[PDB]
């Protein structure tokens, strides 16, 4: 496969700027999802979840074709609880009818990281919708029950290499897990719907304890009230994700610039962007746009 980028005809950065404006203003508005945590944290996992399917060997996979909105994918067991941002984000479809599906499931990403007091992510228009049998089959995706040599070998399919490995991780200080998702439960700090380095320092300063959950898997708990899954506490475990780990925990600006590229390389994999392409867009927020 090669998947080549082709911008939705006629379209500029100002309507781009408009679909992102609408779901930031949803986004302020539905405020009282899952407890007062918002829809910006499962908006998130949903871009990176229709991205991380990629497989570099054949180049299937990744955000390109929109596939989630295809049964087979959509149903996966390591998708539940997606269905909740894919129906936050279907009123906006249908007000904009012209965005494919991959850019609709990555720009929904791009903006709750921004609007969450994130770093500015570049993101790039052009994935095209593609038919329901290039939908990928169930099973790409990761397992939490495991170490980190799992982790390193897992991220190589993507090629993402050990420092974006950390980065992309630290959106795990976002949200919680859900026991009827995905057998775990609990959030992984306080501040879970602000973006900030808060899992690097919980993960360095807390006290976590072994314990298995009412689903009878294993999860590290902390006196705080706390959780980390076993592939986010393997960061400790590594002597090369550590030194990365203290890196962000020591500073958050090296931990926003590590981020922002690692996420929009996430995004854009498995797709060629000819040189006549538009430059990516920076988005400005609500907040500088005085809305
Ligand atoms: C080895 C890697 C990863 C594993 C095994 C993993 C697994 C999980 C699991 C089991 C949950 C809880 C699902 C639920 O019950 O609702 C979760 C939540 C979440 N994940 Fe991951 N994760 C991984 C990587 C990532 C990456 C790379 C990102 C983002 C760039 C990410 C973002 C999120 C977000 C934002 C949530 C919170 C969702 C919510 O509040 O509903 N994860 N993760």
């Amino acid at each position: 496969l090669v998947h080549v980028a082709s911008v939705e005809k006629g379209r500029s950065y100002e309507d781009f700027q408009k679909v992102y404006n609408a779901i930031a203003l949803k986004l302020r508005e539905d405020d009282e999802y899952d407890n007062y945590i918002g829809y910006g944290p499962v908006l998130v996992r949903l871009a990176w979840h229709i991205s991380g399917t990629w497989d570099k060997h054949d180049n299937t996979g990744g955000s390109y074709g929109g596939t989630y909105r295809f049964k087979k994918e959509f149903n996966d067991p390591s998708n539940a609880g997606l269905q909740n941002g894919f129906k936050f984000l279907e009123p906006i479809h249908k007000e904009f009818p012209w965005i494919s599906s991959g850019d609709l499931f990555s720009l929904g990403g791009v903006t709750a990281v921004q609007e969450m007091q994130g770093p500015k992510i570049p993101w790039r228009c052009g994935r095209v919708d593609t038919p329901e049998d290039t939908t990928p089959d169930n099973g790409r995706l990761p397992d939490a029950d495991k170490d980190a040599g799992y982790v390193r070998t897992f991220f190589q399919r993507l090629n993402m290499n050990d420092r974006e490995v950390v980065a992309l991780m630290g959106a795990h200080a976002l949200g919680k897990t859900h026991l009827k998702n995905s057998g775990y439960e609990g959030p992984g700090g306080a501040a879970n719907n602000v973006f900030t380095n808060e899992f690097y320092l919980n993960l360095l300063n807390e006290d976590w304890k072994l314990e298995k959950n009412d689903a009878n898997n294993e999860q590290w708990d902390s006196k705080s009230g706390y959780m980390m899954l076993p592939t986010d506490y393997s960061l400790i475990q590594d002597p090369k994700y550590l030194s990365i780990v203290k890196e962000y925990a020591n500073d958050q600006d090296k931990f926003f610039k590590d981020f922002s590229k690692a996420f929009e390389k996430l995004l854009e994999n498995g797709i060629t962007f000819p040189k006549d392409a538009p430059s990516p867009f920076i988005f400005k927020t609500l907040e500088e746009q005085g809305l």
